[PDB]
DNA sequence: GACCACGGCGCC
DNA sequence: AAAAGGCGCCGTGGTC
């Protein structure tokens, strides 16, 4: 290339080198363009930040997010890493979609913004002739990067002095968990350590081991061993504690409150975008997907995850939400009764396992019950089922059996699918999402098995992603015209902040918009609630 | 100090 | 552990 000095033309590739990954917290280190066989290297980086009208190039989103950091309403543009994600969701590295596509990925700006071009260029040819694909990069993946942006760079309010208060209490309880655990085993070992708990267990102690891990064959020592193991000895049910309270602790207490950017106040994660099989997104640096919220200390731990003072958090779910997509993609008639009807399978199933008329399910047996749901859709075997719920194996056969045979055409649709991924290599979501399983066509079964669960699950997981993402690029314009904030997404959920004021009003419109978002066979249905934290705004 | 494989486990 | 799928992070034991 051309040496040519700073600024480019409009229209430019960008490349930009960071100190480090999380764009929230890098220095910018270099940063140059490229267009028509030119080269553009940039003096003082950050001074030239101002003369971008957008970023547009390999991971645009990052120096968005720097950009914004900085008070630069710099939206990212084209990023040829979408387009290889969309054509091939294994498109997931900077490195990986050099090599495949024709350069590689150095550490110099420059190289990554002459790259930067090149790739764009051969991958936006590979994308001729694929409408569906097209669409959903210019409608879904693009604009929603943009919105992405905005959620990284705003973060979330945390109660950094609660966390603080709540990790004592911890350690405290930690301590007499571990001595406990220290004076039925007769001595103490590092309880963090697996390889010596399996040695007490098993050795020592002389308990039956259930099961063995996969790559090394050591006898298990996970939960759901111990589970089985919790009558067995009163050690054990000491360990499952111990092991929820340092996950807790280790994970979440201890190092949320270190990651408080000085300017904002605030968590920022990354919300990265080429990430999953599937087409969802994923969460990083913290991961923000994972906040604990199903055990007692779990909802202590969401608790500190708060609204700016004189605002309140708005948390919108989708009701049943693959149930609902599975509805729609297989056509089943009772399905689609039960959605058109306003029923709940979590709270049916519920009613089953615990005994109870659906009248009285509490929350908790709801809750229980969805694990199960999926789990059995999406293969789960009887004796897994038998053991998590303590019944007969029999027992859990039935269930299974009654399940798939209560919604006929859901099997139908599956083996359909699985069809078309053996025959086009590739399965897809609704609006044309595609994964690809060569796998479908392996001699050894246990290989082939495991591919056709990915198979068949990524359709409707992905198409769930589809909805979710394109309601967040719908609903982003409406917030800021009305003051609030998109905050973060988990899945199916969305988390805003709105001022006090009008936090109802937000909530009513983020409902409507997300419920409308695209029209299926059976209506989606959306769970809103407000509160001061985050525990509190999904009641 | 930085990496790794592994087992394990938090969320959807 | 197990015929659920999809993620990212933690400590240990280990290397470099
Ligand atoms: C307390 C509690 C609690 C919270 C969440 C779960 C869960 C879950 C799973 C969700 N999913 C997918 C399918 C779900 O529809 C989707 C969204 O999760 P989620 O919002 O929790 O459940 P869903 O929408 O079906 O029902 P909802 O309670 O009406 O929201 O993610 C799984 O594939 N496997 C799961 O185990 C289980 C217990
Ligand atoms: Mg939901
Ligand atoms: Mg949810
Ligand atoms: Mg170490």
């Amino acid at each position: 290339l051309e040496e040519a000095p700073w600024p480019p033309p409009e229209g430019a590739f960008v490349g930009f080198v960071l100190s480090r990954k999380e764009p929230m917290w890098a220095d910018l280190l270099a940063l140059a363009a490229a267009r028509g066989g030119r080269v553009h290297r940039a003096p003082e980086p950050y001074k030239a930040l101002r003369d971008l009208k957008e970023a547009r190039g390999l991971l645009a989103k990052d120096l968005s997010v720097l950009a914004l950091r900085e008070g630069l309403g710099l939206p990212p543009g084209d990023d040829p890493m979408l387009l290889a994600y969309l054509l091939d969701p294994s498109n997931t590295t900077p490195e990986g979609v050099a090599r495949r596509y024709g350069g590689e990925w150095t550490e110099e700006a420059g190289e990554r913004a002459a790259l930067s071009e090149r790739l764009f260029a051969n991958l936006w040819g590979r994308l001729e002739g694929e409408e569906r694909l097209l669409w959903l990069y210019r409608e879904v993946e693009r604009p929603l990067s943009a919105v992405l942006a905005h959620m990284e760079a705003t973060g979330v309010r945390l109660d950094v002095a609660y966390l603080r208060a709540l990790s004592l209490e911890v350690a405290e309880e930690i301590a007499r968990l571990e001595a406990e655990v220290f004076r039925l085993a007769g001595h103490p070992f590092n309880l963090n350590s697996r390889d010596q708990l399996e040695r007490v267990l098993f050795d020592e102690l002389g308990l039956p081991a259930i099961g063995k891990t996969e790559k090394t064959g050591k006898r298990s020592t996970s939960a759901a061993v111990l589970e089985a193991l919790r009558e067995a000895h009163p050690i054990v049910e000491k360990i499952l504690q111990y092991r929820e309270l340092t996950k807790l602790k280790s994970t979440y207490i201890d190092p949320l409150p270190d990651l408080i950017h000085p300017r904002t106040g605030r968590l920022h994660t990354r919300f990265n975008q080429t990430a999953t099989a599937t087409g969802r997104l994923s969460s990083s640096d913290p991961n923000l997907q994972n906040i604990p919220v199903r055990t007692p200390l779990g909802q202590r731990i969401r608790r500190a995850f708060i609204a700016e003072e004189g605002w309140l958090l708005v948390a919108l779910d989708y009701s049943q939400i693959e149930l609902r997509v599975l509805a729609h993609l297989s056509g089943d008639e009772n399905l689609i009764r039960v959605f058109q009807e306003g029923r709940d399978i979590h709270t049916e199933t519920a009613s089953w396992m615990f005994g109870v008329p659906r009248e009285a399910v509490d929350p908790l047996m709801r809750r229980a019950a969805k694990t199960i749901n999926f789990g059995v859709l999406y293969g789960m075997s009887a004796h897994r089922l038998s053991q998590e719920l303590a019944i007969p194996y029999e027992e859990a056969q039935a269930f299974i059996e009654r399940y798939f045979q209560s919604f006929p055409k859901v099997r139908a649709w599956i083996e359909k699918t699985l069809e078309e991924g053996r025959r086009r290599g590739y399965v897809e979501t609704l609006f044309g999402r595609r994964r690809y399983v060569p796998d479908l066509e392996a001699r050894v079964k246990s290989v082939r098995e495991a591919a056709e669960r990915m198979a068949f699950n990524m359709p409707v997981q992905g198409t769930a992603a589809d909805l979710m993402k394109l309601a967040m690029v719908k609903l982003f314009p409406r917030l800021e015209e009305m003051g609030a904030r998109m905050l973060l997404q988990v899945h199916d959920e969305l988390v805003l902040e709105a001022p006090k004021e009008r936090a109802e009003a937000v909530a009513r419109l983020a409902k409507e918009v997300m419920e409308g978002v695209y029209p299926l066979a059976v209506p989606l249905e959306v769970e809103v609630g407000i509160g001061e934290d985050w525990l509190s705004a999904k009641e």
